[PDB]
């Protein structure tokens, strides 16, 4: 069979698995998985000199260029005055019966479903791209210009394909037919496209060597459907138990939450964790510039920017501004980096929760952007927000990237005698043993001073927020412990907390 | 009966209640209360795992689609060139005419009564969300996208409805639908779109699945037609009833008057209330892009701005320019923020007062924004301009949300050396003890070098004025301790007050 | 400015500016039309400054005249803070690395991200010695091809500084 003719075809041949999260730290490797019926993936860890892995994709052989001609023209020919349907999948399931009615009569070279599969890929769907596309563990795919294309793997990081593009007149075509086919075809005239893919991937195109000197080249963005969950960020020691409780009991409150740290610092993976601690039966609304993130919750409102280079264009300001109109109970803007940023803090004003990643490594930074231009967060709102956390990427000793929460800060007021932020460290990191320490239990001005007075507590009876605290750390762990990683199965178990309690959730989670 | 049927495919039968208002608090039960003769709603006391409630509507059955279609297409194929008159109810009485000429010779698969209810829900009511419409217990109506219809209950809080939208274009279908009842047509160029819905709720569409990644979404948000009164924002603490009787002898005697603030600071309510000192005989003219205004004056022309796409677009500027032919005595603009600011200060250079709201959190950035691009005023007619007002959302100590007038200002003139704005203000607030503070006695530019000149009265007889003032202030005081607290009701005494004047005003009313 | 956004949704740039200094370079990026706000001026790291100068021939050589560090802003003045991590000695025709043991992008930055303790610093300092002595190996093997260079710099990536240290010198 096709993957058996190239399998045999191997020096070494590789071994099976279809997971490579297993190779998570192998640098060595010789695997090959299946993706879809004629698409297999053969990863080989080579010693290349430019620190590139090897994915190779298998694919059935294609008939040569002179049966597709012949198949297109003969197609062609069918189906003329005839209009394409609209429908996607009943109507791919149409092309599949003209092709053998069309086949049936031709002696082909190589077997006729693999004729089928070449010429739906190319009609249909992205083409040699399909494979990348229906690979769920790849996450960025490029083509920069004449060469092979090059994709960001979750498990290997930044790998080299086989797939090679070695003319300008390809390359044109691959940019035009699917900026067709995404509905937003370029032209000379506007060579730079943004679009959807079908499957929600976001693909951006620049067209024409007059643009783009070594070809047209393209850049496709893919997203997770299941997050990273917020115990598998306990798992990774992102966050401590003790942290993502303090968190849940705060946005069990409703605060406002930023979650910041500079590049590539996981800020966008720990904001879509610690969503799922949002009440259940609350409205969210998103607002991004790229569809990132997914809630779990059922009233969720999700929305995308559009840039059309002037009439039409829709930013995050507009979008927060249609959110005070929309009754959410948070608000997760994507990134602030703008205006939008004074529309979020009018929501908090206003009684609207929000939440948002920021690009900024310490509460100084955050502060001064915020309120400088072009923000322009007046500072007197600057004590709407209530949670600043801070992450980064960091070395472990063995020299492997890992990321942590390196401080947790409750902000309280800014001072108008030196205009420096008033803030409390409710956690901060020590990277000699690689824990997060607690400020502890007489340190929280949120719980003592904002939330005693929203539930209605006297002082007298505090501790029975650090009591329902403490066991919300050890629920969580025990989650942990039990293996509770994928996104909707802790989603599930923070309902079960919410719906029987959390003494009695403790209990039947032990007993797993 | 549609009801008993209903009852019949239940596992255990719920109670019949008035009103849910007896379910409250309480969490066992299991009910049925009457919406309308056609809208009964089953709620549910046992939780989804997502801890909502259930809020099941009971509907008569539908006609079969074919049946449906047979309909819609015989009454479009009657009357289907003429156009239906613009009366709600003149319209809805041709419709059941014509559809029960149409039914009559027809053979149903449910009863003719069911097959009405339903047409003419779809065709002239808000179709699917109509039984939420019609329950007074809703607060808000949030479709989010692709699922279930969830609202806001006052009883019980979030709830989903039994209410799915499952099919993309069908949502799409919904809220282009409702925007062209809500005189507001949503478009791809513009798919965000605030309006009201036939009864006077506010409604929020966000259009097509490139915006709205979930789904074309919306919002419906139930509020009086009764626009909140002066009576009642004195009540609330959002200003003080000399503030509200300062407001009031200057738009007896035709001052411009900005009401600035942030977004939801409640701008458009206060300027709304403060609309009933107009004096009764004077003609007004509205110029909004979505009405909000409910004006009680008779000469009140209401104009809106029109989006198309091309031809026939009409902004703000092209309105404001009209009043200048129009010869009102005040117009109101909804909102100012771009070029229409400069023809607003043309109205009064050209003798017709002006109010509007205004998007500035002191008289420095409004004078600021007025004067720089895309407005720009000429700094020597700003003064034109007589009176800013400045509003604010804040918290109080308990947390609550609260609405307080800031700042009123009198605006002078704009300091040759150098370009900064001379003004008095002429209220302030004190945030600790939540108090409105008056200038006051003799601090007033506009009372003692305006309203005194034209009076005419002497510099020591300007106590006059300041009794009048006081005056107004009590009247004010004392519809507030009767409890006169609706706009209509309110209106009407201050009309009875302009037609026997105020120490005849304050005596009788005295007395109740 | 769009280059500055670059670097606030974490894209590392690099780009030339004509300009002789850190304070020409700050005035005309936080002017018309570049417009980037102070509090966002720190995103860049690092500023070089390069020349044309006459030998005592009176022939041209370029020299790297100053490499500065940008820090944050001065909360008393509102200037950007700076300290320069290299200047030039034209007497003795030498870069002075006036940053060495207090550089605050190298205690701060690089040490803090491997958890490096403000007292073992002088582990990433040995580290930039190693990767200099390549650097002269390299020149005085006249290795001088961009391509050839290219691949002894991935040969240390590869491998190891160290070996491809003793590679080199063969
Ligand atoms: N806690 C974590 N542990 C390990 N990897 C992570 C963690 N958080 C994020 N990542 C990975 O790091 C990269 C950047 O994450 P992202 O959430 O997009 O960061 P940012 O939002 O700060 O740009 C992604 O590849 C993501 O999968
Ligand atoms: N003085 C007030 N007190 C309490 N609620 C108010 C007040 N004024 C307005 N609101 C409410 O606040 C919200 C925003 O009001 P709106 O007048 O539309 O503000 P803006 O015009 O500034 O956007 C509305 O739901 C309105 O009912
Ligand atoms: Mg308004
Ligand atoms: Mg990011």
């Amino acid at each position: 069979s096709f993957v058996e003719d190239y399998l045999t075809k191997l020096q070494e041949r590789p071994t099976i698995i279809e997971n490579p999260n297993i190779l998570k730290g192998s640098k060595i490797f010789n695997a090959i998985y299946r993706v879809d019926d004629f698409v297999y993936i053969h990863i080989q860890s080579i010693k290349s000199e430019d620190g590139y892995n090897q994915y190779n994709v298998i694919e059935p052989p294609r008939p040569t260029h002179d049966e597709m001609e012949e198949i297109e023209e003969k197609f062609a020919l069918s189906i003329g005055d005839k209009e394409p349907p609209e429908d996607t999948k009943e109507k791919e399931k149409l092309i599949r019966s003209i092709l053998d009615k069309i086949l049936l009569r031709m002696r082909l070279s190589v077997p006729k479903e693999y004729v089928i599969y070449h010429f739906i890929r190319d009609k249909l769907y992205t083409g040699s791209l399909e494979p990348l596309i229906r690979d769920p563990y790849i996450e960025d795919i490029s083509i920069p210009g004449l060469g092979h294309v090059y994709i960001v793997h979750k498990v290997f990081g930044p790998m080299r394909t086989s797939i090679k593009f070695e003319n300008y007149e390809e390359l044109d075509n691959l940019i035009v037919s699917l900026s067709e086919k995404s509905y937003r075809p370029v032209s000379h005239n506007r060579p730079v496209v943004d679009a959807s893919l079908p499957d929600g991937s976001r693909v951006n195109f620049v067209y024409g060597v007059d643009i783009s000197r070594r070809g047209s080249n393209l850049t496709v963005r893919k997203f997770s459907r299941v997050p990273t969950s917020i115990t598998q960020l306990i798992m990774f020691g992102t966050l401590s138990s003790m942290m993502a409780a303090y968190i849940w009991t705060m946005l069990d409150e409703g605060m406002n939450l930023f979650v910041c740290g500079e590049t590539a610092s996981g800020k966008t993976t720990t904001l879509n964790a610690i969503t799922a601690f949002i009440p259940p039966n609350l409205k969210i609304v998103t607002i991004e510039d790229t569809p990132e993130l997914t809630v779990p919750h059922s009233n969720w409102v999700a929305e995308v920017t559009r840039e059309t280079g002037g009439e039409g264009t829709i930013k995050l300001f507009d979008l927060l501004k249609a959110a005070l109109r929309q009754r959410p109970n948070y608000i997760l803007v994507g990134a602030i980096r703008d205006k939008e940023g004074n529309v979020a803090f009018q929501a908090m004003q206003t009684g609207h929760s929000v939440m948002a990643t920021f690009h900024a490594a310490n509460i100084t930074t955050l502060i001064q952007r915020l309120t400088g231009y072009p923000i322009e967060v007046p500072k007197s709102y600057i004590n709407n927000l209530n949670i600043a956390l801070f992450q980064t990427a960091l070395y472990d000793k063995k020299g492997n990237l890992i990321r942590r929460v390196v401080e947790v800060d409750e902000i309280i007021d800014i001072d108008p005698v030196t205009n420096d932020v008033v803030y409390i460290p409710a956690f901060t990191y020590d990277s000699v043993q690689d824990k997060m320490l607690f400020a502890g239990k007489g340190s929280s001005y949120l719980i003592e001073n904002k939330i005693a007075v929203k539930r209605g507590i006297d002082r007298r009876n505090i501790g029975l927020l650090y009591d329902e605290l403490q066991m919300r750390s050890r629920f969580l762990n025990l989650l942990v412990e039990k293996k509770i990683f994928n996104y909707y199965d802790v989603w599930d178990y923070i309902l079960r907390a919410r719906q029987m309690g959390l003494e009695e959730a403790i209990k039947y989670v032990s007993n797993i």
